[PDB]
């Protein structure tokens, strides 16, 4: 009986979590309480299996159960046919309320009130909101968010306690399930071999005083528990993923140095905590490649013979002592390093074809490097809202048939990296860079993917994943577009953006802004900023008072 055997593992409490979480994510749509009651039956279901493994229907599949009672157009369908169904019916953009965070006092009255029934209102709507999130994750952030109810009602104040903790949390949120989204399209998108390609890359530069063995051996696994999130098998994802940990703990002297702290934490914490370590210090005497890469008289031999294996090799041995190059840039060098092998072992004289190899990494090596380097200067010389506004300008000028909120959403996802990455010294600059701007355009990718309108986009994103952001970066402005058609539903407002937060305030100016922008695709710095400055000079006005309302009004329609 399979579900028995992971109501073990996992124990009970994560068990009706990682259940919650899935039903959420396999039906968005559907009411709170329709979907703890279908988690209860499952879990008192699973009870009964716990106890006789021959108690009839525990021999049933996971798909099988958890979709019976999900039915109780995909459901007029088998398995596996039917689990196929679900998965294919998750939505990245689901219309759902924004969810506004009511009067302190209430959340903690509604905490200390019923503390199960709370915890299982986050999971639900964290879970249907983002239908791809790291399942074991989540728990992490189950747990952090009780401990900051528990720990700011029973204080003096709890709404300076409790809110900044808790908006920690809905930062750190967003990050990770865009980052989880990227490894999910990754295998869906592209499949299992260049997933092991990133996981070795990535790892290797983690764990450079480790071997390729023992690299491998942690990349079937890290590829196993993704595989099975991003399919939606939460349960075995979570076990997979313990039992990874478990093994990192104990052989943690052929890994890395960097362990001790994360390993001596609980469970929930190690995994994340191993997700996150420092880049162990990468070995002492390194033999520069060349040696057995380009040199070697076996090198035609070796990738014939077993050119996964040795392109497993190359990718390692490069990505170990490059913790300076992005992921992509290194999967990058590796696919044009089997591409050049793959002319040149074909050909008369293969060693000499092949030793100018090293050299075709210069160009590629040099272009991330250069718009690194540019964009971080325009940024300390410019700061993240007014970086936002730029990348705002330019990205709508590639791809004006967006969505604006899509726009606005991803553009200022793109601005959060001179923040993050550009204080790093210049040898985390790239990594941090352009490893945060794949799950950025990523976002891009799978939320005009929903409906697309713009063929520049879809083609970047269908492309090749580790090409994905020079395809963005290369784009200029689309010279095809039909300017848009300039419409009073719109700079039509609101006496409410007086008192918007100011983010709510600087995302109704960007939005406005991409709205201009549409409407002369070809258009000045100099003239957008005019009619910019006039924007927030009417506002200006009308936010003073009297009659705010038709202040509005009127310049909306002495505007029409
Ligand atoms: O690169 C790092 C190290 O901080 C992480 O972002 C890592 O890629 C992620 O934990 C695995 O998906
Ligand atoms: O995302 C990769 C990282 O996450 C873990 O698999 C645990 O989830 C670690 O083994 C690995 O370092």
């Amino acid at each position: 009986s399979e579900v028995a055997h992971r109501f073990k593992d996992l124990g009970e409490e994560n068990f009706k979590a990682l259940v919650l979480i899935a039903f959420a994510q396999y039906l968005q749509q559907c009411p709170f309480e329709d979907h703890v009651k279908l988690v209860n039956e499952v879990t008192e279901f699973a009870k009964t299996c716990v106890a006789d493994e021959s108690a009839e229907n525990c021999d049933k599949s996971l798909h099988t159960l958890f979709g019976d009672k999900l039915c109780t157009d995909c459901c007029a369908k088998q398995e596996p046919e039917r689990n196929e169904c679900f998965l294919q019916h998750k939505d990245d953009n689901p219309n759902l309320p924004r969810l506004v965070r009511p009067e302190v006092d209430v959340m903690c009255t509604a905490f200390h009130d019923n503390e199960e029934t709370f915890l299982k209102k986050y999971l639900y709507e964290i879970a249907r909101r983002h239908p791809y999130f790291y399942a074991p994750e989540l728990l992490f952030f189950a747990k952090r968010y009780k401990a900051a109810f528990t720990e700011c009602c029973q204080a003096a104040d709890k709404a300076a306690c409790l809110l900044p903790k808790l908006d920690e949390l809905r930062d750190e949120g967003k990050a990770s399930s865009a980052k989880q989204r990227l490894k999910c399209a990754s295998l869906q998108k592209f499949g299992e071999r260049a997933f092991k390609a990133w996981a070795v890359a990535r790892l290797s530069q983690r764990f450079p005083k480790a071997e390729f063995a023992e690299v491998s051996k942690l990349v079937t696994d890290l590829t196993k528990v993704h595989t099975e999130c991003c399919h939606g098998d939460l349960l075995e994802c979570a076990d997979d993923r313990a039992d990874l940990a478990k093994y990192i703990c104990e052989n943690q002297d052929s890994i890395s140095s960097k362990l001790k702290e994360c390993c001596e934490k609980p469970l929930l914490e190690k995994s994340h905590c191993i997700a996150e370590v420092e880049n162990d210090e990468m070995p002492a005497d390194l033999p520069s490649l060349a040696a057995d890469f380009v040199e070697s008289k076996d090198v035609c031999k070796n990738y014939a013979e077993a050119k996964d294996v040795f392109l497993g090799m190359f990718l390692y041995e490069y990505a170990r002592r490059h913790p300076d190059y992005s992921v992509v840039l290194l999967l990058r060098l590796a696919k044009t390093y089997e591409t050049t092998l793959e002319k040149c072992c074909a050909a008369a004289d293969p060693h000499e074809c092949y030793a100018k190899v090293f050299d075709e990494f210069k160009p590629l090596v040099e272009e991330p490097q250069n718009l690194i380097k540019q964009n971080c200067e325009l940024f300390e010389q410019l700061g993240e809202y007014k970086f936002q506004n730029a990348l705002l300008v330019r990205y709508t000028k590639k791809v004006p048939q967006v969505s604006t909120p899509t726009l606005v959403e991803v553009s200022r996802n793109l601005g959060k990296v001179g923040s993050k990455c550009c204080k790093h010294p210049e040898a985390k600059r790239m990594p941090c860079a352009e490893d945060y701007l794949s799950v950025v355009l990523n976002q891009l990718c799978v939320l005009h993917e929903k409906t697309p309108v713009s063929d520049r986009v879809t083609k970047c994103c269908t492309e090749s994943l580790v090409n994905r952001r020079p395809c963005f970066s290369a784009l200029e402005v689309d010279e095809t577009y039909v300017p848009k058609e300039f419409n009073a539903e719109t700079f039509t407002f609101h006496a409410d953006i007086c008192t918007l937060s100011e983010k709510e305030r600087q995302i109704k100016k960007q939005t406005a802004l991409v709205e201009l922008v549409k409407h002369k695709p070809k258009a000045t710095k100099e003239q957008l900023k005019a009619v910019m400055d006039d924007f927030a000079a009417f506002v200006e006005k009308c936010c003073k008072a009297d009659d705010k309302e038709t202040c509005f009004a009127e310049e909306g329609k002495k505007l029409v």
